């Protein structure tokens, strides 16, 4: 998760959050992030919880 | 040059911060506050200088 959000920052610092995009993540603590001004982007995205 | 600022700031919270544009800016002075996370991503873009 830590390094999920160093992945976050890099793709927001290449610009490569596009609407074309949907993808795949494998640790589970992921709403707890800061994380807000991301989702103005129009990416698909999709998580899992239990 | 502040209502510039506020521009990237929308652009790339927009995500228009693509490589697929390229733009034209009429003042100068805008390094003063940092672009280099605008620079990486791949976009086009010129001004002036005299």
């Amino acid at each position: 998760h830590t390094m999920a959000a160093q992945i976050l920052k890099q793709a927001m610092a290449m610009g490569m959050m596009t609407e074309y995009y949907h993808f795949i993540f494998t640790t589970l603590d992921l709403y707890a992030l800061d994380l807000e001004p991301y989702r103005y982007s129009g990416v698909n995205l999709t998580g899992f919880r239990i």
